[PDB]
């Protein structure tokens, strides 16, 4: 049925001259260096193999890969056909080709792919062959390809780059502050091929009308796409079979009439699909056969685990004085409090992203997340990403991949977006994590905040955003909310102004200043989707992406000076030399809460661990402490895709920061925190579960020992609820609190006082904690 | 680096048969006339050059001109092409083509022209050869393409001629109260031939984000877009220069990375553009050059004369009892007021136009008017207008080319449109005395107020002039204020009815 074309292939590459080359010809009389290459993968692991590019992960080296960007990659192979019947079709499908390429089969051109994102299939019926038959990709220059275009005023400047407005390709593969720049190329996910008998089914979508969870019942609806010949209408039945494990729940048979059908399931028996923390993530096999009726024999057969699960989103765009606005995520008729993380390429070099997708997941599992915001520079993740987050009960909330900047209004962009958001809105339509679709990633804030402020244009007037995307969501899948913008500038915003006070959600970076100024203690947003503070990696991470020299930051022992390599790391995308930058940050942070950097190398990444840990853990207590008011967190980030100086508390190779263990005991289900008050501070315990739990909660001081506080507590289902208020403590110090909830003990610190501290007090502290 | 194929040509016009001539075979075999011919220049021109033609601007002698728009008009020229380097492209230029011709060089059709307002250019490399070369451009009657279309009930009746409504040409030409009918045809502005280098600026524009007249200070944005091989990244640099007189003010050099840059300019001693006698019309000459590294080649250049200035326009659609509305000009924060006067068509034959220009701006110096409003019927002015409204300080308020009609909402019709907007925007954006773009001429008044006026249509559900239009100035110059109609009938004005009461702007005749 499938045949897989994963492999070795022949790669041969050769700089692109002033014509690009598209005939096979023409690729075989050029003259190039033909390297052994495997699919899936990117051209420069085929490279590295070769030994002709050194490691990009070390030092400087990704700067040696720039002349690569202008060159022409030509893959060919050799396959055997399989048999194929009378009226049976042979499909040839690729996962992914980045980017501009043009398919031929057999020295016929089958097709031509100008998209990176989304998947390609050619029917090659008539072109193969009996005995072997020729694949061949000629893939041109993505960074010329640019020059086609005339671009606006609105496209240049952003902080996206110039030549990815144009066409279609992860934002992030041109450079960006969290990523290298590494425009890379080649067949990055699986080539295969496939053979469709004439009665074959095109799509099936399983949406849930509505749920019942303490009835145990379900209403499904199943709309079915076929092929289906005349001679064979009223001879083939569709079989849907609901089933958990092996047990079957429902089974319908229905004739065949028409090529597309809807067929209703009214379920019993069946548990509604929950978030972590409030229930479990059921999920039932759903199957769809088309069966003929006289003999046995099974045309067709698509399966999939699907939830039922209904979401909604109530959104009042503008917080105005005395009329507070909304952002909250219903599901199954239930509020929930989303407490999450943003997630970024697993890897530069994108053919690597399956093998890092389980351990990825497994942090955000560890870390508790119940919610994961796909960001919109990356690339559309593949069905093992959300298969996981469905089993593991966490909704995904997806961007379209567009950000930071704008784009054309023309016809031509618009019709390859629509294209490219159909196929992926029908690829990804039927997983129940996936809660909600979103236009771009700060496109609105570039237009409005940027280099053409002053002008005061309007976001309102995108056709990308607000014409092509919302259509398509609307004709394809009316069942998930869509939001325009991920900082939404809605109408009513710009009516009354755009500023932070009258923005239901935003996303707060701004002034990465001491954490607790009032610029983020006393921000009105309800809902915060992207905030984060800078730390430095563990020091296996440093030894191992920095060559022996460059370990220690400081150049020529000067401190503040961070030397070549160490800036490079920040992320500089163009090789050009100059001293501060983003690596400033770092350094900012530790003086204003330490008072002064560290000289030595160990005392430095412990300060700014702590200094990361301490922010991002007090940002995500304002929040959960705060509720009702506050209806969520989504911060950044938990895992970094390139070896980098970043704000994420994990890194490339698995290490984890000194944040990963503070923020994993603020993301329990029942948590007690302690909040800043006028006067002291005051416990709290918030609970993200569906019941009520009781407990013994105790507070003491680290130092001295004396405990301060002492008592029972009781939380109610889905609220944040008060304990107690305690006495203001002297001087700089930590509590350290302790709750036991049903035979479990878990422990959580306050750190009082005001800056600076002491580092060696802070350690001494940390260590008498003893929970790290 | 340029060469003007300016001169004389050769010019043959036959009537136009039922099927019109659009090969070199079909013009050579066809009976017609053949007379000298000046180019730029139009065919009336020529014709009365050679005793064919009475003089048109005497008595009823227009009329006599009559015949002569179902004819079709080829002409011929053989020109030596410029030695050509590997790399380089020889473009041809049009500054005008009236109106549908398709041009052949060496016999080869190398592209075709539909629109008489903008400039038409044509990639001639492979086709020229060693030797003389040939080129033809065949035009066909403008008159009879209009009968290819469907007219809606909204296209006819209007005081625009209705063949003006299909077609992209001046309104004016067809007939006007003001102008005589006089379609004429022929290639009006100059013809060139330019090389380009591999390493070429395809767009700089300039662009004033703030100015502090009394601190003598601004920040100015220069969007810059080339063409760069691949090998060249790098190891090109672009040199930003702006001066005054011979006096450098600022000089920045950055290393081109990316086909398309946005560099900002922070200048400190630079005096802001105003108008005629709220101050001084002080302009920069701004330079950008593309220098190779390592060498001191040039391979472009491009210079302006710039000013710095900001325009706002306070806009109230409706005049409502106790609550006024407004219309107002913000020039460098402070309010302005308009004394100036519309311009209409510097002659009829419009390849004199430029001959004009110079005495026809004097008028306005002595007069002392600080705004010109260039009529939509109008075609569009070229450079050397613009840039004698900056010496001199006049605002420039301009209408694109449709008024007193209404045109097809179809998509033939906007994919036309929209090519012209582009074109001329990004031709006129660098100038500092335009201040506003206007949608059309009297296109809201004639649906509100003529033969369909009882029927009560909504002219805000136009597709050309607040869709197509309004798309183009809000991605390719969102600095200047747009206005969908000269006379405008805003959403805000049709909810309480259209009366001259209600309008804060209005025509008075």
């Amino acid at each position: 049925s499938e045949q897989s074309l994963n492999g070795r292939w022949t790669l041969k590459f050769f700089p692109q001259p002033a014509v690009p080359v598209m005939t096979i010809e023409g690729a075989e009389a050029a003259n190039g260096i033909v390297v052994d290459a495997v699919v899936p993968g990117n051209v420069e692991i085929d490279m590295e193999a070769a030994g002709l590019v050194e490691d990009p992960m070390v030092g400087n080296n990704i700067y040696k890969l720039r002349p690569y960007e202008g060159y022409q990659w030509y893959y060919s192979r050799t396959f055997a056909a399989p048999v194929v019947t009378e009226g049976q079709r042979l499909v040839l499908h690729f996962g992914g080709i980045d980017t501009f390429a043009e398919v031929y089969v057999n020295g016929i051109k089958v097709g031509s792919a100008d998209n990176m994102l989304i998947e390609h299939d050619y029917d090659i019926t008539s072109v193969v062959k009996e005995g072997e038959n020729r694949l061949d990709v000629i893939i041109r220059s993505s960074v010329m390809e640019a020059q086609n275009h005339f671009l606006g005023t609105l496209s240049i400047g952003n902080f996206s780059n110039e030549e990815s407005a144009p066409v279609r390709r992860a934002p992030s593969t041109y450079g960006w502050d969290i990523m290298p720049r590494l425009v890379s190329a080649g067949l990055w996910r699986d080539v295969t091929l496939r053979v469709e008998n004439p009665v074959t089914i095109v799509d099936a979508n399983w949406v849930t009308l509505s749920v019942n969870p303490k009835a145990r019942e379900a209403s499904e609806s199943l709309y079915l796409q076929t092929r289906l010949p005349f001679e064979m209408h009223d001879k083939v039945k569709a079989v849907i079979t609901i089933s958990r494990d092996g047990r079957q729940i429902l089974r319908k048979e229905a004739l065949m009439r028409k090529f597309a059908n809807l067929f209703t399931l009214n379920l019993s028996g069946v548990d509604a699909w929950w978030p972590r923390g409030y229930g479990e993530p059921a999920l039932y096999t759903a199957e769809v056969s088309l069966v003929d009726v006289t003999s046995g024999k099974i045309y067709d057969t698509k399966t999939s685990k699907i939830g039922f699960r209904t979401v909604k989103l109530e959104l009042d765009e503008v917080n105005l004085p005395g009329q507070p606005g909304q952002f909250q995520f219903i599901i199954n008729g239930e509020p929930v409090f989303a407490k999450g993380t943003n997630w970024v390429p697993l890897d530069a070099l994108h053919s690597r992203d399956a093998s890092h997708v389980e351990e990825a997941v497994q942090l955000m599992v560890e870390m508790n997340c119940n919610i994961v915001r796909c960001w919109g520079g990356n690339v559309y993740e593949d069905t093992h990403f959300f298969e996981l987050c469905d089993k593991y009960g966490i909704m995904v909330w997806q961007d379209f991949a567009m950000g930071c900047g704008n784009y054309s209004q023309r016809d031509n962009f618009a019709a390859a977006l629509e294209k490219e958001a159909i196929s992926v809105v029908v690829k990804l339509r039927n997983h129940p994590s996936l809660i909600l679709w979103s236009g771009n990633n700060e496109d609105d804030q570039s237009l409005v905040f940027g280099r053409l402020a002053p002008f005061k244009a309007n976001p309102n007037n995108d056709r990308v955003s607000r014409q092509v995307l919302s259509r398509v969501i609307y004709e394809f899948d009316p069942t998930r909310p869509y939001l325009p913008s991920s900082p939404y500038y809605g109408p009513k915003v710009c009516e009354v102004g755009v500023r932070d006070e009258v923005l239901p959600e935003n996303h707060l970076w701004g002034p990465r200043g001491y954490y607790k100024d009032p610029f983020y203690t006393e921000n009105p947003s309800q809902f915060v989707s992207e905030i984060g503070y800078h730390g430095c990696p563990n020091r296996e991470t440093l030894e191992r992406m920095f060559s022996p020299d460059s370990v220690n930051p400081w150049q020529n022992g000067v401190v503040g000076m961070w030397n070549d390599e160490w800036q490079t790391k920040a992320n500089r995308i163009y090789d050009d030399k100059f001293q501060g930058g983003r690596n400033d940050l770092m350094t900012n942070q530790v003086r204003i809460i330490f008072g002064e950097v560290p000289a030595d190398l160990d005392d430095f990444i412990f300060a700014s661990q702590s200094v990361q840990a301490e922010a991002m853990k007090f940002f995500v207590e304002l929040w959960r402490g705060r509720r009702p008011y506050r209806t969520g967190i989504i911060w950044w980030n938990i895992r970094d895709g390139w070896p980098l100086l970043s704000d994420a508390i994990s890194d490339y190779w698995g290490g984890k920061k000194q944040a990963f263990y503070y923020m994993q005991n603020v993301h329990h289900d029942v948590c007690c925190l302690i909040n800043p008050a006028a006067n002291g501070y005051m416990l709290k315990v918030d609970n993200n579960t569906l019941k009520d739990f009781e407990g013994v909660v105790e507070v003491k001081d680290v130092a001295s020992g004396k405990q301060v506080f002492k008592g029972k507590f009781v939380s109610k289902a889905n609220q944040m609820s008060e304990i107690a208020t305690l006495p203001m403590q002297k001087g700089q110090g930590m509590l350290v609190i302790s709750y036991r909830i049903e035979g479990n003990e878990y422990f959580n610190h306050y750190l009082y006082g005001e800056p600076p501290y002491k580092l060696d007090q802070y350690r001494k502290w940390v260590k008498k904690c003893g929970i790290y």
